[PDB]
């Protein structure tokens, strides 16, 4: 057991991995491209900068590799294989990463049976991920990668367009529809070929959400606990949400609909991926059989204040006891 390492310099440092491993390409912690000849696939290395340098980066060096290694689902990123060339804990400084290489991303104008498949792929991503409890917050474009026959990821891996209104607000506690939120502006943007909301900054931003969707009804003032914000919201021009057939003329009738449902100012209110992925505008796709979740991630791993050096040996834990997708 234990694969045989050989090292090499690239783009400006060492880079010790499995002889698996080949024709290793800096696409850039550093990634490389490279052919995994076990599996015949084309994968994506990533080493590690500076895991454990103190608390912080230790901690969250600990927390991306148990996220990675939770998240077990389709179109979902997940973990190929991790490994360091330390032979023990005290040798163990160095960490790496392997996934798929992935193609493109949606950042790289669409059919609606296309546009369907992509959104219902993201929302079957994003049952699994809520359904771990784990809220993304940062779903956009870039985290969404794809391969030649329009298959989706998720990725973990800057633009504000995709935020929720309450983020940029800073409101803290924060459902999982944030997420909902950004779907909705990214399906918007697939159905015309621009961003939904390309504000110059949040004030902006948020003006052109209330465009779209109208000021805040008494319902939503109801759940406001600020009292500024609350002042703030009263002294605006009370204006009405505009008819979405409208804004996006021509578009299926079943994804405007759907937009109708997403893009919400009250995050209660918001359909949710589960519920999503049960509406007609995916009928073609939707199958309630195989639509899979995931257990419940532990994030308590996350309050704790622990040593550098637990941290450190809490991740080698986590290397050595990884079992490759089979
Ligand atoms: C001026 C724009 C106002 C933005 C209003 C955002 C309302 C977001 O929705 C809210 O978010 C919270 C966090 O999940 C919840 O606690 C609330 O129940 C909910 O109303």
């Amino acid at each position: 057991e234990r694969p045989t390492f050989y090292r090499q310099e690239l783009n400006k440092t060492i880079w010790e991995v499995p002889e698996r491993y080949q024709n290793l390409s800096p696409v850039g912690g550093s990634v490389c491209a490279a052919f995994d000849t076990k599996t015949g696939l084309r994968v994506a290395v990533k080493k590690l900068s500076r895991p454990f340098q103190s608390i912080i980066h230790a901690k969250r060096t600990y927390r991306e590799l148990r996220l990675l290694k939770h998240m077990k689902h389709e179109n979902v990123i997940g973990l190929l294989d991790v490994f360091t060339p330390a032979r023990s804990l005290e040798e163990f400084n160095d960490v790496y990463l392997v996934t798929h290489l992935m193609g493109a991303d949606l950042n790289n104008k669409l059919t609606d049976d296309h546009v369907q498949f992509l959104i219902y792929q993201i929302l079957r991503g994003l049952k699994y991920i809520h359904s771990a409890d784990i809220i993304h917050r940062d779903l956009k474009p870039s985290n969404l990668a794809v391969n030649e026959d329009c298959e989706l990821k998720i990725l973990d891996f800057a633009t504000r367009w995709y935020r929720a209104p309450e983020i940029m607000l800073n409101w803290m506690h924060y459902n999982q529809t944030v997420d909902i939120w950004s779907v909705g502006c990214i399906m918007a943007e697939l159905l015309t070929g621009r961003t939904l909301f390309p504000g110059t900054d949040h004030i902006d931003q948020l003006k052109l959400i209330l465009r779209l969707v109208g000021t805040p009804g008494a319902e939503l003032l109801k759940k406001i606990s600020s009292e500024s914000a609350r002042n703030y919201i009263q002294s605006l021009t009370q204006m009405p949400k505009m008819n979405f057939a409208n804004v996006f003329i021509g578009a299926n009738p079943l994804a405007v609909d759907l937009l109708e449902k997403m893009l919400v100012l009250d995050s209660d209110k918001r359909i949710t991926a589960a519920q999503a992925l049960a509406h007609a505008y995916f009928a073609q796709y939707h199958d309630p059989d195989d639509e899979p979740v995931a257990d419940p991630y532990d994030q308590s791993s996350e309050s704790r204040d622990l040593l550098i050096d637990e941290w450190k040996s809490l991740t080698y834990d986590e290397v050595i006891s990884f079992v490759p997708p089979p």
